[PDB]
């Protein structure tokens, strides 16, 4: 994977490029107002060590942070996304710690208020690849990245609430 971080928009400024996952860009750039990601699936990070609002990124440029829904100018670590290929699968719980009915998701949801009649997840399972949730229907608003593994409670993805709008799989 390769992706360039530009201090300002429009590809100007102070710039940094990365191939690997950063726990901490501070020490290589100050602000992030575009980017270009040359190859790669990735998940960028307000804050370091993977905190704050995340942001998923593919291949193409993005001359400003709208571009990827940034809430501000900060990006202080990334990481690239395991590329997984064949079945991605997770279920998803309408309560805490795998209670309530549960429902498997194998492909892309741009609606789960469409799908499952449901505004909100309370626990999932990752259980095959990579995913990123959405706030809103269609890939739209506040984004967090699902690894495989168990998300018991909604602030296990990072998130202040349990809505849920649309999922994705990470893929190229």
């Amino acid at each position: 994977g390769k992706i360039t971080f530009y201090e300002d928009r429009g590809f100007q400024g102070h710039c940094y490029e990365c191939s690997s996952d950063c726990p901490n860009l501070q020490p290589y750039f100050s602000r992030c107002n575009s980017i270009r990601v040359d190859s790669g699936c990735w998940m960028l990070y307000e804050r370091p060590n993977y905190q704050g609002h995340q942001y998923f990124l593919r291949r193409g440029d993005y001359p400003d942070y709208q571009q990827w829904m940034g809430f501000n100018d900060s990006i202080r670590s990334c990481r690239l996304i395991p590329q997984h290929t064949g079945t991605f699968r997770m279920r998803i719980y309408e309560r805490d710690d795998f209670r309530g009915q549960m429902s498997e998701i194998t492909d892309d949801c741009p609606s789960l208020q469409d799908r499952f009649h449901l505004t909100e997840v309370h626990s999932l399972n990752v259980l095959e690849g990579s995913w990123v949730l959405y706030e809103m229907p269609s890939y739209r608003g506040r984004q967090y990245l699902l690894r495989p593994g168990e998300y018991r409670r909604y602030l296990d993805w990072g998130a202040m609430n349990a809505k849920v709008g649309s999922l994705r799989r990470v893929m190229d």
